[PDB]
This record gives C-alpha cells, sequence and structure tokens, in this order.
C-alpha cells in the first residue's frame, strides 16, 4: 500500500524554486542535511536523559555519509530520534509553511539560498543536487517508513520492508547526471571540513570498491 499526498502549495513553491533558480553553491545541501541529523541526534540524547530504554533500539549516535557510484545516490545516515508517521506526512517533522514563508521574506529583504537552513526548511536544498530523494525512517515504537517523491507537487509513504534499522533517519539523495561530483571522496571530505567540522557526533565517510 503506497499512499500519495500533495505538498502544500508554499512546499511545493519552495522546491521549484530550488529547482529552477540557478544557484552555483549546491554544496549546502550536505551541511543542512549533516545539521538535521545532529539536531534528530540531539533530540534521543536529550530524551535518553530521562528514559535511558530509549536507547535500546541503539545506543551509537552517528552519522554515516554512503556515497554509492553505481546507483548515483549519496546516502545520509543518522541513529536519530526518527519520524513518526504523522512527522513523515508533516512535511517531515517540520514547520515547513510558516518557515517557507519567513525563507521567502528574506529572500525578499537581501538573503540568499544558503541561509535555508535558518528558517527550518534545509531539508529540501537537497534538491540542488537530487532529482528524487527517498527518506527511511524508524522512530521508537512505530514502525519504519519510507517517504519520496520527485518533486512535482506530491510524495509517497508506505511502510518499508527493507532493511530494518534500529532507529534514525537515512536520506537517500538520487543526484542528478551533472551532480556526481558528490560521489568522490575527496569532494565529500571537503565539503565536511569547509561546513562541519565541529558536528558533535562522530561523521563517517564510507568509500566504494574500485
Ligand atoms: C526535514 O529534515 C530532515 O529531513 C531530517 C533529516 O535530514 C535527518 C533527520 O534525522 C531527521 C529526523 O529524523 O528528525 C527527527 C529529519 C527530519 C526532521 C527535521 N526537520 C528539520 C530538522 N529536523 C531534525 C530535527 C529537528 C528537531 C528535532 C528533531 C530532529
Ligand atoms: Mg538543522
Ligand atoms: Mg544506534
Ligand atoms: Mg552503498
Ligand atoms: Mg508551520
Ligand atoms: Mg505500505
Ligand atoms: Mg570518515
Amino acid at each position: 500500500e503506497v499512499e500519495t499526498f500533495a505538498f502544500q502549495a508554499e512546499i511545493a513553491q519552495l522546491m521549484s524554486l530550488i529547482i529552477n533558480t540557478f544557484y552555483s553553491n549546491k554544496e549546502i545541501f550536505l551541511r543542512e542535511l549533516i545539521s538535521n541529523s545532529s539536531d534528530a541526534l540531539d533530540k534521543i540524547r536529550y530524551e535518553s536523559l530521562t528514559d535511558p530504554s530509549k536507547l535500546d533500539s541503539g545506543k551509537e549516535l552517528h552519522i554515516n555519509l554512503i556515497p554509492n557510484k553505481q546507483d548515483r545516490t549519496l546516502t545520509i545516515v543518522d541513529t536519530g530520534i526518527g519520524m513518526t508517521k504523522a512527522d513523515l506526512i508533516n512535511n517531515l517533522g517540520t514547520i515547513a509553511k510558516s518557515g517557507t514563508k519567513a525563507f521567502m521574506e528574506a529572500l525578499q529583504a537581501g538573503a540568499d539560498i544558503s541561509m535555508i537552513g535558518q528558517f527550518g526548511v534545509g531539508f529540501y536544498s537537497a534538491y540542488l543536487v537530487a532529482e528524487k530523494v527517498t527518506v527511511i525512517t524508524k522512530h521508537n515504537d512505530d514502525e519504519q517508513y519510507a517517504w519520496e517523491s520527485s518533486a512535482g507537487g506530491s510524495f509517497t509513504v508506505r511502510t518499508d520492508t527493507g532493511e530494518p534499522m534500529g532507529r534514525g533517519t537515512k536520506v537517500i539523495l538520487h543526484l542528478k547526471e551533472d551532480q556526481t561530483e558528490y560521489l568522490e571522496e575527496r569532494r565529500i571530505k571537503e565539503i565536511v571540513k569547509k561546513h562541519s567540522q565541529f558536528i558533535g557526533y562522530p561523521i563517517t565517510l564510507f568509500v566504494e570498491k574500485e
């Protein structure tokens, strides 16, 4: 069973802006996704402060970056708090309608696209580099779900029967054919060093067989 939903008009507007605006500094997508992962890790950490059994689904708090040149995907995995089905439907746990408005008002007032994260909607910068994004997520006491969108005004949610994750979120970026530099080890390392060098969780960049 696959359910199909329409994006709210403001989010669809945001996504078509991101897809169609000429903007060369595309690398900021990775900073925004790692920062979102860090926020999700903070939240399961905080909750474990009073209920340590919330770490029963996995005690290790980390971020993995997995390039796959064969599939042309870059995947960002975290063991953060994850998302419920309701979270996914509510724009992946974001206040995206008010955030998009405040991002718009700021764009009109002398901001550039790189500030997107200050308005809570940094996730959508993924569409600077990805033609399709798949989000696999597992929250404690809910099932594992897969969210997906190639923009165009709609997204899908299904129960995920793939590899069970213990807890957390996997963002799978299906890269545009001209954006494969983000699969290169030295390029990913350069971006992480430039924009994410002080994140408070281990970031492991996986390598690939030649
Ligand atoms: C829309 O962002 C994400 O796609 C995203 C991510 O890339 C990595 C993640 O691990 C998570 C996650 O599962 O957060 C539970 C999300 C979705 C939630 C989210 N939306 C904006 C920021 N966040 C992270 C967050 C913020 C406040 C409290 C907890 C977590
Ligand atoms: Mg963030
Ligand atoms: Mg874990
Ligand atoms: Mg792989
Ligand atoms: Mg809102
Ligand atoms: Mg289903
Ligand atoms: Mg590494």
